């Protein structure tokens, strides 16, 4: 008896170099199964998916595989996979994190959740709903993992200054502690898909878009924001009422507000680079939705077409962290001779930005582009659609629905980018068969691989949540499923309901014939 | 008198501010000089450059200025300038860093340091010889600035340790000081130019002539190597004989054999880890020089012709330190069930590569060739090649000695990488206008551009040498004006003899015309 879980315990050790050296070994056959060409590529997708899902290499460095795989199996050569690592898609990604930076490293982040914090109020439920509200908006630029483990902290907090009888009391207090704990990651995963820059997997759609359908340009900040942002709003009060029903129960109360109103004083005064960092972020954040909504006429009709992009805004804007003063300029240093002459410090130096940027998630979706690049130049696309036959009279909002669960359910074992990434080729060939917009699925599987709520390997911030030691498994696992059913149906209502209308998904677009 | 130094402190603490709203200022009639769109690249060309020679901004957040400037002005589009920020060679670079850091982090470096010190020996100029030989020689595979900051200790040691009378006898001491601190940092960047991934401005060079030359594939690395690795030898021996002249006139040894050796048995014993660093790093090497030699049929030749490339080779390479383990495994491990089962550490995590890469250095090789992609494009190299007509009647040898001298002048105000990524596109045009290979002018450009000798703010090595305090700037300036002259007639000497052969400079190549 012991002796089996010995081996168990043996094969678990090794268990990256075993599933490293066996893949491989496993995935042989698909070559010879396969046209050569097709059956390589797909050997290569199906490596890369598995080294994600099992995490056997870094995922920065399973995203190089492409630049490997693909010359030698005579996919495509290395000027051509190595290009696709910097499509403008990653350089609105990396401009979105330099903004993120710059607001962290000033503590604005910070100063807005405790102003929210004290505007919503300290009532259970709406300091539930004030906790939700704060990190959606926050991961809607910040990214998820940050914004959690910044909320977390605060939360713990508030929730010291609210508790500081017997079974009635401490179930309520506990049941409490878990519905504060869990609210803060979901709501960081929520409010993650309302922007395109809030999470990979949206930009690894416009990638990914770009590679299979050059042509589609309907997809920028403005579209995806008027998208998704109703959608947010209504799964984060869907989300709410879950959790404050099933935890919630839907001086303490002067003692949390003295808590937050004292760690909003201990963020001190205002300071001069805070408020140059929330005007940049504003025009940050106006710029990118007003460049072409496609529903107002943008400021990038005054240029020429075909060349602005969302991400030549992004570093427009994030140019100007990098010599903009972080002290007040005054007119009078000019004139005082006797003044000392010490050089000013910028709102944001290259080497804070280098240590926050994330260049492992930059390469991650940089690997990404490649592999639909090289799905798209191999001719695996075709041959998936042409087994993709039998699902051919699946009714659309039928096989929106299903693709939406499938995908929120294989979103719960491996990481967001990986399975956005391994599923939306089959998205864009299975819209194909449907003659539907390509959006129609794929923008679904985007949203969806951030239903993210079962378990602590799920998502990072799930994790940084269960670091806490008072979350169970059970109780995320319970609080999710309903969590990725409700997300499911509020998905499908938006596809079918004003997605139609933003992103015109009504006919058939000429592009995907 | 006082309120003129006043005024010019006042200039001299706003220099970046006033330099980066007054250059587009005092660029602007270039806009309207030349045709619009050659005006503009022209404008976005120098106005890049003098941020790069003032750093105005950070380097790499000018190299990010392509992206902004050239879709406003219509020169290229934003899907095509950002693209270019990950040609293959950027990933080569990317790879040869990722070793770097792999070499750094088990001090293998250190290693092979104290090894070839103790073997060169400890004689004044045998010594020297031994310094300048194991900077060199680290520099081809790790960055100058670190080759030179990890060599200063020692020579700091080895020399407290030597000198641990009067006039005679102190001055001989001081000049030796200044031998030892001056040998480094120019051979660091002796040796970084022997090497493709030894300096920034050989890639480059690979990277603009893939723009310019996009059939040009002679240089790679082993071309490289046997072109320029007997160019440094040559450079690195007048050198040595040009600081021993000057400083070393050209117990204690035993203090100081004892000082290294001492050192050497601080390292430890070898590990395991570094074992296999090192045969990864003989594998990277080998795999690089051999793909394609140019004189020997490569491995490449196996597989799809245009399809494998040296980034190819160096990300596979790299790719084995992320799942190689550090620690020598055993079987006996698998049998003996009351051992730990412990998760083996790797021989490089992905942490550790991503907070050690250079992450600006490649955003600047980057913008390096979107700027060359740029220029292309928007025809302002046929503008450059109009105006150059004067210089049509200079013979190819003084029009290289006229093009290094000048290059390695300018390189002594400003960054290598900068002032190759410049010139580049200049040199290319002026081999077009002699009916010459381009490589005959592009070559000696991106070597001299790395003959900076004689400032602290030519190259960071010579900033990490003057910050020891003892070196002055009439010394460096001595030693580096025959060290630039030297360098100029050792690369006149093999462009004109060997590179010849090694790079078929003799014809005009039919890709050139
Ligand atoms: C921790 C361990 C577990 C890790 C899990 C996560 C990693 C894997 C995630 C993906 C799921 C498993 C792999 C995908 C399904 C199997 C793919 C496959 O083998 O496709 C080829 C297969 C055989 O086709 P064949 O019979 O040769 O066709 C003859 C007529 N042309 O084709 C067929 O049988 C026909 C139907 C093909 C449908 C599409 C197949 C590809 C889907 C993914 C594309 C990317
Ligand atoms: C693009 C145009 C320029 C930008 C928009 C217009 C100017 C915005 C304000 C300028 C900068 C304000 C300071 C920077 C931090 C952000 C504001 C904040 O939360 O500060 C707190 C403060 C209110 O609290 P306070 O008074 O400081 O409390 C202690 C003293 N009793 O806050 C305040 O007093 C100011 C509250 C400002 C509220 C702004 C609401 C949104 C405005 C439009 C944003 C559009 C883009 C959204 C994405
Ligand atoms: C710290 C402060 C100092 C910083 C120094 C470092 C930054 C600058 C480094 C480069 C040197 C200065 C700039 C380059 C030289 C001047 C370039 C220029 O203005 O070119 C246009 C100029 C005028 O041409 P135009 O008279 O309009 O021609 C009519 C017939 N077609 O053309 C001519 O007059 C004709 C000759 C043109 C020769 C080539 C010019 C471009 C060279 C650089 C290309 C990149
Ligand atoms: C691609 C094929 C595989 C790689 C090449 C063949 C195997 C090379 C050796 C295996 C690894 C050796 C250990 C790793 C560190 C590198 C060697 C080193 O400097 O270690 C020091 C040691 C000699 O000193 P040691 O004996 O340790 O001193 C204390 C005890 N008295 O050193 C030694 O004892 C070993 C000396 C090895 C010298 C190698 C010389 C170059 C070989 C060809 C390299 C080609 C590529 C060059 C770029
Ligand atoms: C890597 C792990 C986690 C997942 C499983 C991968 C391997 C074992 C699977 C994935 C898809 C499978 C293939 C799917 C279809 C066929 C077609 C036919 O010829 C039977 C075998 C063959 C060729 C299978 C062989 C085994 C296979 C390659
Ligand atoms: C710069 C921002 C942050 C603050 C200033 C106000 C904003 C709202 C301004 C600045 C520039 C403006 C744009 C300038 C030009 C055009 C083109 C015109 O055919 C329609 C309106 C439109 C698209 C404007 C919309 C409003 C706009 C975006
Ligand atoms: C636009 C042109 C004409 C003029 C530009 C003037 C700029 C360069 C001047 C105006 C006011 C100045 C600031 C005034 C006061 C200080 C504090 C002192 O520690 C020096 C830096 C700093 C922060 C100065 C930096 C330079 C500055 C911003
Ligand atoms: C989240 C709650 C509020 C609603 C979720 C229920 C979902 C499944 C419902 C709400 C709106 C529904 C859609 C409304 C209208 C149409 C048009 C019709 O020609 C086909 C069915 C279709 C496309 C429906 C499919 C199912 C649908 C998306
Ligand atoms: C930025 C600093 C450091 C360098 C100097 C840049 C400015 C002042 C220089 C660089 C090249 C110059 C131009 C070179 C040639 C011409 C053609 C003719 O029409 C005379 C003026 C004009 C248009 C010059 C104007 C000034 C100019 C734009
Ligand atoms: C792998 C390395 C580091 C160590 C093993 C020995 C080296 C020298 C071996 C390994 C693979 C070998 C190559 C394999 C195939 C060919 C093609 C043939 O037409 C010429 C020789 C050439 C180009 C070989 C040269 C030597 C070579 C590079
Ligand atoms: C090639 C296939 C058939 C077998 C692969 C076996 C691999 C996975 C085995 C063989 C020897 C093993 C190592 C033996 C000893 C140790 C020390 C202990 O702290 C666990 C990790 C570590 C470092 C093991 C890691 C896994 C290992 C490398
Ligand atoms: C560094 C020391 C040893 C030598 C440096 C002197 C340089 C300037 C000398 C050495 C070799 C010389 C070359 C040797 C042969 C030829 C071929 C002839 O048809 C034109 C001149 C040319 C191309 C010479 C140019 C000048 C040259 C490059
Ligand atoms: C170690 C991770 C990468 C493994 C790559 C293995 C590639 C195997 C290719 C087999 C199919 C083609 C045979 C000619
Ligand atoms: C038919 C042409 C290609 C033949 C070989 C295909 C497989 C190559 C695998 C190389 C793996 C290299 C890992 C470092
Ligand atoms: C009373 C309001 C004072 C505001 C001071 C800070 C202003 C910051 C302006 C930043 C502008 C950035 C784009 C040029
Ligand atoms: C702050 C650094 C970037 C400045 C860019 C200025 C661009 C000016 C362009 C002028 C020429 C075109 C006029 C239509
Ligand atoms: C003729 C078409 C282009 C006209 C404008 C050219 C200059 C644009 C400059 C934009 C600068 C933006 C800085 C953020
Ligand atoms: C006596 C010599 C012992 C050598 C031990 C270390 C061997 C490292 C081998 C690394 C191989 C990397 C490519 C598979
Ligand atoms: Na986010
Ligand atoms: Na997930
Ligand atoms: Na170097
Ligand atoms: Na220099």
């Amino acid at each position: 008896m012991a002796a089996l879980a010995a081996a168990a315990k043996k094969v678990w050790s090794a268990r990256r170099l075993l599933v490293l050296l066996f893949t491989p070994l496993a995935l042989l056959p698909v070559v010879f199964a396969l046209p050569p060409k097709e059956g390589r590529c797909l050997f290569v997708i199906l490596l890369m998916a598995v080294y994600w899902c099992t995490e056997a290499l870094p995922l920065s460095v399973t995203a190089l595989l492409p630049i490997v795989l693909f010359p030698f199996m005579g996919i495509l050569p290395s000027n051509k996979v190595c290009p696709q690592y910097f499509l403008d898609t990653n350089f609105l990604f990396l401009s979105g994190l330099i903004m993120a930076s710059a607001i962290e490293e000033w503590n604005l982040h910070r100063r807005i959740a405790l102003k929210i914090l004290m505007l919503v109020g300290v009532q259970p439920a709406r300091l539930i709903l004030g906790m939700m509200v704060t990190t959606s908006f926050l991961s809607m630029w910040l990214s998820n993992t940050a914004s959690t483990a910044m909320m977390l902290p605060i939360a713990n907090a508030i929730l010291k200054s609210l508790f500081g009888d017997s079974r009635k009391e401490d179930e309520y207090r506990r049941n409490i502690w878990k519905g504060f704990l869990i609210s803060i990651p979901y709501s960081a995963s929520i409010g993650g898909t309302a922007t395109l820059t809030g999470t990979a997997p949206n930009l690894i759609l416009l990638g990914q878009l770009k590679s299979f359908f050059p042509q589609c340009d309907v997809v920028n900040f403005g579209s995806w924001f008027i998208f998704a942002f109703p959608l947010m709003l209504l799964f984060l009060l869907a989300g709410w009422l879950w959790i404050s029903f099933l935890y919630g129960g839907l001086n303490a109360e002067d003692r949390a507000r003295a808590v937050i109103r004292e760690e909003y004083q201990n963020l001190g005064p205002i300071k001069f680079a805070e408020q140059a960092v929330f005007i940049l972020f504003c025009m940050f954040a106006i710029l990118l939705f007003t460049r072409d909504p496609k529903f107002i006429p943008g400021w990038a009709s005054l240029f020429n077409p075909g060349f602005l992009s969302d991400a030549v805004t992004g570093v427009a804007i994030v140019t100007i962290l990098f010599f903009f003063p972080s002290q007040r300029p005054s007119l009078k240093w000019w004139f005082d001779f006797k003044a000392p002459n010490t050089e000013t410090e910028p709102l944001l130096t290259w080497k804070k930005a280098q240590e926050t940027v994330p260049w492992n998630i930059i390469l991650l979706l940089g690997g990404g582009f490649a592999m639909a690049k090289g799905c798209e130049e191999s001719g695996l696309s075709v041959w998936i659609g042409g087994q993709l036959h039998p699902l051919e009279n699946v009714p659309p909002a039928l096989a929106v629905l299903l693709i939406t669960v499938v995908i929120a359910f294989f979103t719960e074992f491996a990481s967001n980018t990986a399975t956005i990434i391994i599923f939306l080729p089959v998205l864009a060939e299975l819209a194909i068969r449907l003659r539907v917009h390509p959006l129609y699925l794929m923008i679904p599987g985007t949203v969806g691989c951030s239903f993210a709520f079962m378990l602590p390997v799920s998502t990072p911030p799930n994790s940084i949540a269960f670091a806490s030691g008072h979350l169970l498994v059970k109780d995320m696992v319970r609080t999710g499923l309903l969590m990725n059913l409700m997300g499911v149906l509020l998905l499908s209502l938006a596809m079918n309901t004003w997605a139609q209308t933003i992103f015109q998904l009504g006919t058939f677009p000429d592009w995907a014939d």
